[PDB]
């Protein structure tokens, strides 16, 4: 599988992240990251990816040891942390042929894991909006708990 890159971005409160709504397959809300193109580096592709689905060029803010990795079915995803973004920054994607929408979200209240359907007795997972952001959020919570408290 093709890496991905991408980020997490924080407003200046620590509490919200920024999730992008694409369509189809990618109807869902998820971090905004993209795969990486042949011979690009894996913060030029972050930024990339992340100013063609927001609008919002994180190159200056790249710490390059400030990202979240996940290797999901064999596939690496890594996002690159960026905190202090202000709530009133205007998003925009490139194209509208693929996000829909892009919003803030509030951490706590964003799920870490699917709910199963245990009530039902019957095996796997409910749908949920943030499948694809899901993995990300417990390791998120540790790692702004070590790196801010
Ligand atoms: O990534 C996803 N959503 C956010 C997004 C939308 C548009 C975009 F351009 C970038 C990110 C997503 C949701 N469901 N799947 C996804 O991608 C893997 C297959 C299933």
């Amino acid at each position: 599988g093709v890496p991905t890159y991408g980020a997490i971005i924080l407003d200046e409160t620590l509490e919200n992240v920024l999730l992008v709504q694409g369509y189809l397959a990618k109807s869902g809300w998820g971090f905004p990251k993209g795969k990486v193109n042949k011979e690009e580096a894996p913060h030029d592709c972050a930024a990339r990816e992340v100013f063609e689905e927001t609008g919002f060029d994180i190159k200056d803010y790249i710490c390059k040891d400030d990202y979240i990795e996940l290797r999901i079915n064999d596939q690496l995803a890594r996002l690159y942390i960026i905190p202090g973004i202000p709530k009133d920054t205007k998003f925009n994607p490139k194209t509208r042929r693929e996000i829909r929408n892009i919003e803030w979200f509030s951490i706590e209240k964003l799920p870490c894991h699917r709910n199963d359907m245990t009530p039902k007795s019957k095996l796997g997972l409910a749908p949920n909006k943030f499948f694809m952001a899901i993995p990300f959020i417990r390791p998120l919570r540790d790692w702004l708990s070590r790196r801010f408290g």
